């Protein structure tokens, strides 16, 4: 059963003043933390173990999931029952959410690192915290890394996910290279490189990499004889040497809030079809 | 010289589940908590010292305020020189932040007798973090806490600031009566009551109880005998300042947001967003698109 | 490769009012918490990862384990370069420590329950944090929990630590049942039960349960079916193991102290004081220049 | 009425690793942390109003004064009722404490200038939080700081407190000069200048600064501009005004220091109210 490796050390500076005391992944997209919508999509794909590589100011991430005493009490004693319901089934009970420091800021493969003790020479998932799949675009429990999963166990192959962009943007993000197949969403092709940040004319697609990742045992080796120049990236590049990785074509849209406008995009969004603002909020933007 | 007392010890229900684990005072309004722009709304009206009356889960509130050490560090070592540069400044040289624990959620009036001993025998000001008053609608410089701290000086008058509401409205809020006078933004009258959730046509005015308030010296005694009403209320203890000494309603210039809702954070947050100083202009466009 | 599970959730109300704001294995045995010594018995028995069982007022376990950045950062500053390669050493590199959260206050056998999921279907060590055995007394190395695990790994019957105890005292603690067999220092034995708390004449031994588990991974299922009380708790599901196969207790050889307890976390800061690396000549001759 | 500022901003490297994740200020002597028996010591002096200057690393300082309610839950739940009535009664019910932020460890007089806002144009007490003073050698009401407070009221005169110290130690401290009189327990008397740490032929008397202290309001002005220590504000106080030391009664325990806080340990073990003659008892035969 593969666990769900999740880097949460990251000190948020593109987010900054918001993060300077509160974790990226704590910023809410209208009311609810980043993380908990990382969480659900794992629930929603079968994960029932999470590990969580983490840091000393990144306290709130796990009260988040666990029991919040005082906060049930006031619910009680305020007969909020609906309310103390959903809070007190934030995480499922079958959900077990684990930790581990990661130390120093060694980059995002050192981060992995971290997690080999808890996974084993076995297969694992990554999801970077900051990107987030709008599930009201796709059904997460068949799609996206549900599919992914799908698609690694019954092939081996690697799956890494991306997503189109216009061909004017690939300069922000890392571009696979699939050697120009007509890839439609949900399907999956093999590449042979990532391009980190290619001009309009050096892009192999306009596939953009998303950070979700279903990734074979044999990258544990590649890891640990990755150098310091350390990169999850680099070891990846490794790992095609040998044997094949495939890009995953997301279905549906999501969101970077790992950026301002992103996350400000993110927000407004899911505000529109929020289940008790939803209405109001988008009248009211509408008059605007 | 004035101090600001803050309550800030609400464990922020109506904001769940955001606020399980981090303060409703630290809510991002774009990229600033709440409680940055109230300091900030401070600083402008020259307040030098703020009080929080806070709660042992809300350490963020006073981290966001001081040195976070491995924070500067890592934005030194990336040379991230003006990040660096805006985080030291987001609290003045010149500003105090001092915190006092409440202890239990037994009322605004107990949250405000929990700064006596910061206070002392001397007027002070409160300001309900969760309301936002715009900048952009006014100059905090010169307008509301600002006016009111200049009218206070002049008159010993307390002022408990207020704004205009629909009508239909009036039963969601403190209502003033001011005795049916003719009262302008920026302005202070006479104000001999203030009803908690008046009905439509018992209301004595349209004239809402914001969150921002000037407090006489004169205060302190009658707060400290306020009896339970099960919390201990400060719109009571202001009731017995009424029967010895005048108060003054003051009309907010401008527009406020109440972010202790979530529709109202929802809204000010996209308000802010529009102008906001890197990200407007795309955030406005994407919006007409 | 076995894995210690520590739980570390209980707010320690035996130490009151010194545990009110900090938690009961950060309680220092002169200048190092309770939770140091336990692990450093981890390390000497070759464990490399190491399992916290814990609850939301504890983050001051993990910080002491992992980088304590502004620390480091005041030691360079004050050229304190021993103090600083010192607490740079409190955890070796070679060795994971992994957090979960408890959730509830359910008990020892819920608090293992809660680890499941890392240990998987594997065997497994228990350590209960506020007992330590004193490494002046045994060579942690060859003794006590590394013998325990030796010997599972030979018998594969499950290993729990005992120590004899005076007649006098066997009500204060769980007593186990070895049937009549008289167990020698460092030898494991065939048992049957633990009686808690036992009257004199029901005692069916003089050995105390310590503390220390080498656990088969078939008390898996027996844990996630033992019933409430509101508490799982650990000794009913070792119950149901004595069963299936047989379950054997360790005895301890050295000594140990109880820091749960005040007088006892008392008289462990005075024996491991007397024999401080640094500071135990100059604290001896003071007891010494008292008393006499 | 005076305050107390209690400087607990420091991150205690002599007390590693235990203070590696928690407070100096919390270090256990038996069962209580340090900074309970300072506060103990305001209280009995009648100071009800302690400024913290502090640390964000220091929250457990803060926690162990106000309610713990999962504790107390658990207590409550537990039946525990005298255990819960303890705990409830760590902080007088009329004993406010503040916190204020140093920002950088820029030295202890900084950290008072810290409290400033706190304290106002006012004089004020400094209490060192590593030290405590044993209240079975003195009545804190009626002794030591109170009665360094009486002095204060009655004179205008800053009191520093010292103690006798062996004249072969006097290296180790701050050592009060009083212009060769001989100062007895309880007594003040003018302070001619503090060396710090002097040889044992250039110390000008066995008197060493305890870490309490009744400050003038006109220290602030010096504390403002300061090249940042307390002792050299201090000194520009004597420069243009009287300071006097205090001689303290009983005895007093120095908890910065490792073997100091083993001592206290064992001293305040054997006199534990519910272990202590059992400890007394083990501990005649541990040598």
């Amino acid at each position: 059963c593969l666990k769900a490796v999740i880097p949460v050390a990251g000190l948020g500076t593109r987010m900054l003043p918001a993060t300077k005391a509160i974790p990226k992944e704590m910023l809410p997209v209208v009311d609810k933390p980043l993380i908990q919508y990382i969480v659900d999509e794992c629930v929603a794909a079968g994960v029932k173990e999470i590990v969580l590589v983490s840091h000393s100011s990144k306290n709130a991430i796990e009260n988040h999931f666990d029991t919040s005493f005082e906060l049930e009490a006031a619910l009680e004693s305020r007969v909020k029952r609906q309310l103390l319901k959903e809070i007190k089934n934030i995480c499922p009970a079958d959900v077990t959410i684990m930790q581990v420091r990661q130390g120093h800021a060694k980059g995002l493969g050192h981060a992995v690192l971290c997690a080999k003790s808890m996974v084993g020479d076995n297969p694992f998932i990554v999801m970077l915290p900051d990107v987030l799949l709008d599930d009201s675009t796709a059904d997460l429990s068949k799609e996206n890394l549900a599919s992914m999963i799908k698609r690694f166990e019954e092939t081996g192959h690697s799956q890494i996910m991306v997503e189109p962009v216009p061909k004017a943007d690939v300069s922000k993000y890392g571009i696979a290279d699939c050697g120009h197949v007509a890839l439609a969403p949900g399907e999956s092709t093999l590449m042979t490189a990532v391009v980190e940040k290619p001009s309009i004319a050096e892009a192999p697609s306009n596939l953009a990499v998303v950070g979700r990742y279903v990734l074979s045992k044999n990258i544990w080796p590649l890891l640990e004889k990755t150098p310091r120049g350390i990169q999850l990236t680099d070891a990846i590049a490794m790992l095609m040497q040998q044997e094949p990785v495939e890009a995953f074509h997301m279905t549906g849209k999501s969101h970077d809030c790992g950026d301002k406008l992103g996350y400000m995009k993110a927000f407004v969004t899911y505000g529109v079809r929020h289940h008790t603002e939803g209405e109001k909020f988008t009248a009211w933007l509408k008059q605007q």
